[PDB]
């Protein structure tokens, strides 16, 4: 997260870290057994880490649970990141508490200008590299589809939206991928892609979760 702030420990209790010996992507807990992330974060051997603030220090509210299965969206395209969403099942149910909590799925899509909260353990610099160990947060509005498509001609599908600030300075970044975009209490986006981080006229691009609620619900009920 570039241009954000320190969230405060466990104030985003649905935020998970995906760990394969090290943090490599964010995710969102959507019930006691399932996490939503980006398909481009797929790998084997995932451990889900819940209740995290400092991902390098055991602070006493963590739950580390291995994934028992992963399901990449059937139509995920790795070249374009169209349909950049995946579900991960926990081998055992998480113990839900005030620091480890699910986020609701949308009942409808969010409209432009709606404010959201984006969070993650990604790079905090727009040039060069610095990784925080505590969770970072950013408030950012959904941008109009026109501004989105203009910044990225021929690349935005109906499954993508942009959020952020055209002037630059504030964005998600590498290592934030898979993490949540929450607008009015609902998981409306997933950190997906962009151009650099926090560059002018290049806002972040996010998986449009509302389009996937039927697939999510049907997939978790059958697995
Ligand atoms: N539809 C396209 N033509 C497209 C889609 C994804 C794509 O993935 C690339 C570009 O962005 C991804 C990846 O390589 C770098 C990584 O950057 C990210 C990741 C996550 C967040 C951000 C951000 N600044 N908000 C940037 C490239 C082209
Ligand atoms: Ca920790």
């Amino acid at each position: 997260i570039v241009g954000g702030y320190t969230c405060g420990a466990n104030t985003v209790p649905y935020q998970v870290s995906l760990n394969s010996g090290y943090h490599f992507c964010g995710g969102s807990l959507i019930n006691s057994q399932w996490v939503v992330s980006a398909a481009h974060c797929y790998k084997s051997g995932i451990q889900v880490r819940l209740g995290e603030d400092n991902i390098n220090v055991v602070e006493g509210n963590e739950q580390f649970i291995s994934a028992s299965k992963s399901i990449v969206h059937p139509s995920y395209n790795s070249e374009t990141y169209n349909n950049d969403i995946m579900l991960i099942k926990l081998k055992s149910a998480a113990s839900l508490n005030s620091r480890v909590a699910s986020i609701s799925l949308p009942t409808s899509c969010a409209s432009a200008g709606t404010q959201c909260l984006i969070s993650g353990w990604g790079n905090t610099k727009s040039s060069g590299t610095s990784y925080p160990d505590v969770l970072k947060c950013l408030k950012a509005p959904i941008l109009s589809d026109s501004s989105c498509k203009s910044a990225y001609p021929g690349q935005i599908t109906s499954n993508m939206f942009c959020a952020g600030y055209l002037e630059g300075g504030k964005d998600s970044c590498q290592g934030d991928s898979g993490g949540p975009v929450v607008c009015s209490g609902k998981l409306q986006g997933i950190v997906s892609w962009g151009s650099g981080c926090a560059q002018k006229n290049k806002p972040g691009v996010y998986t449009k979760v509302c389009n996937y609620v039927s697939w999510i619900k049907q997939t978790i009920a059958s697995n």
